[PDB]
Protein backbone atom coordinates (compact mmCIF):
# COMPACT_ATOMS: atom_id res chain seq x y z
CA UNK A 1 0.00 0.00 0.00
CA UNK A 2 1.70 3.18 -1.11
CA UNK A 3 -0.77 6.52 -0.53
CA UNK A 4 0.56 9.61 -1.57
CA UNK A 5 -1.76 12.78 -1.25
CA UNK A 6 -0.04 16.00 -2.68
CA UNK A 7 -2.06 19.37 -2.50
CA UNK A 8 -0.92 21.94 -3.93
CA UNK A 9 -2.65 24.87 -3.19
CA UNK A 10 -1.44 27.92 -4.10
CA UNK A 11 -3.00 30.76 -1.17
CA UNK A 12 -5.59 28.37 0.52
CA UNK A 13 -7.23 30.88 2.78
CA UNK A 14 -11.12 30.87 3.35
CA UNK A 15 -12.62 27.88 4.78
CA UNK A 16 -10.11 24.68 3.77
CA UNK A 17 -11.12 21.63 5.39
CA UNK A 18 -7.95 19.32 5.19
CA UNK A 19 -9.24 15.06 6.05
CA UNK A 20 -6.44 12.44 6.02
CA UNK A 21 -8.21 9.26 6.75
CA UNK A 22 -5.54 6.82 7.54
CA UNK A 23 -7.12 3.88 9.53
CA UNK A 24 -6.03 0.06 9.51
CA UNK A 25 -7.58 -2.69 11.11
CA UNK A 26 -5.99 -5.81 10.60
CA UNK B 1 -2.57 -0.75 -3.34
CA UNK B 2 -1.25 2.65 -5.42
CA UNK B 3 -3.18 5.83 -4.12
CA UNK B 4 -1.35 9.25 -6.01
CA UNK B 5 -3.27 12.17 -5.51
CA UNK B 6 -2.17 15.52 -7.30
CA UNK B 7 -4.37 18.49 -6.45
CA UNK B 8 -3.27 21.15 -8.42
CA UNK B 9 -5.26 24.44 -7.72
CA UNK B 10 -4.03 28.26 -7.92
CA UNK B 11 -5.96 30.40 -5.14
CA UNK B 12 -8.58 28.11 -3.36
CA UNK B 13 -10.22 29.79 -1.18
CA UNK B 14 -14.38 29.91 -0.59
CA UNK B 15 -15.27 26.68 0.59
CA UNK B 16 -13.16 23.91 0.19
CA UNK B 17 -12.78 19.97 1.96
CA UNK B 18 -10.19 17.22 0.95
CA UNK B 19 -11.35 14.03 2.36
CA UNK B 20 -8.80 11.19 1.92
CA UNK B 21 -10.30 7.81 2.56
CA UNK B 22 -7.82 5.56 3.70
CA UNK B 23 -9.21 3.11 5.60
CA UNK B 24 -8.07 -0.96 4.91
CA UNK B 25 -9.60 -4.01 6.83
CA UNK B 26 -8.70 -6.46 7.03
CA UNK C 1 2.28 0.21 4.45
CA UNK C 2 3.63 3.07 3.02
CA UNK C 3 1.60 6.62 3.35
CA UNK C 4 2.74 9.99 2.01
CA UNK C 5 0.38 12.68 2.65
CA UNK C 6 2.28 16.47 1.30
CA UNK C 7 0.71 19.51 1.38
CA UNK C 8 1.89 22.78 -0.63
CA UNK C 9 -0.33 25.67 1.24
CA UNK C 10 1.32 28.66 -0.74
CA UNK C 11 -0.17 31.56 1.91
CA UNK C 12 -2.77 29.67 3.73
CA UNK C 13 -4.54 31.72 6.15
CA UNK C 14 -7.71 32.16 6.75
CA UNK C 15 -9.44 28.78 9.03
CA UNK C 16 -7.63 25.86 7.89
CA UNK C 17 -8.12 22.50 9.20
CA UNK C 18 -5.50 19.34 9.13
CA UNK C 19 -6.26 15.83 10.24
CA UNK C 20 -4.38 13.49 9.98
CA UNK C 21 -6.01 10.13 10.61
CA UNK C 22 -3.27 7.77 11.02
CA UNK C 23 -3.89 4.46 13.33
CA UNK C 24 -2.87 0.95 12.35
CA UNK C 25 -4.61 -1.52 14.45
CA UNK C 26 -3.42 -4.99 13.92
CA UNK D 1 5.31 0.49 6.22
CA UNK D 2 5.89 4.02 6.73
CA UNK D 3 3.37 7.29 7.12
CA UNK D 4 4.56 10.46 5.67
CA UNK D 5 2.38 13.83 6.70
CA UNK D 6 4.40 16.67 5.92
CA UNK D 7 2.70 20.67 5.16
CA UNK D 8 4.63 22.95 3.85
CA UNK D 9 2.52 25.52 4.94
CA UNK D 10 3.68 29.00 3.46
CA UNK D 11 2.79 31.96 5.38
CA UNK D 12 -0.52 30.50 7.19
CA UNK D 13 -1.50 32.60 9.78
CA UNK D 14 -5.22 33.55 10.88
CA UNK D 15 -6.88 30.40 12.20
CA UNK D 16 -5.04 27.08 11.32
CA UNK D 17 -5.79 23.92 13.02
CA UNK D 18 -3.80 20.78 12.80
CA UNK D 19 -4.86 17.19 14.10
CA UNK D 20 -2.39 14.46 13.65
CA UNK D 21 -2.83 11.27 15.58
CA UNK D 22 -0.25 8.71 15.29
CA UNK D 23 -1.59 5.05 16.43
CA UNK D 24 0.36 1.67 16.16
CA UNK D 25 -1.33 -0.96 17.59
CA UNK D 26 0.44 -4.23 17.61
CA UNK E 1 6.69 1.79 10.52
CA UNK E 2 8.60 5.18 10.30
CA UNK E 3 6.05 8.67 11.23
CA UNK E 4 7.30 11.28 9.08
CA UNK E 5 4.77 14.11 10.06
CA UNK E 6 5.82 17.96 10.16
CA UNK E 7 4.59 21.23 9.17
CA UNK E 8 6.62 23.65 8.00
CA UNK E 9 5.27 27.11 8.78
CA UNK E 10 7.06 30.09 7.43
CA UNK E 11 6.16 33.51 8.69
CA UNK E 12 2.37 33.99 9.77
CA UNK E 13 1.39 32.29 12.48
CA UNK E 14 -1.82 33.82 14.27
CA UNK E 15 -3.88 31.18 15.94
CA UNK E 16 -2.46 27.98 15.45
CA UNK E 17 -3.35 24.78 16.90
CA UNK E 18 -0.67 21.91 16.57
CA UNK E 19 -2.05 18.64 17.87
CA UNK E 20 -0.57 15.36 17.79
CA UNK E 21 -1.16 11.86 19.14
CA UNK E 22 1.42 9.24 19.04
CA UNK E 23 0.10 6.23 20.20
CA UNK E 24 3.11 3.18 19.86
CA UNK E 25 1.37 0.47 21.10
CA UNK E 26 3.84 -3.16 20.31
Amino acid sequence: LVFFAEDVGSNKGAIIGLMVGGVVIA
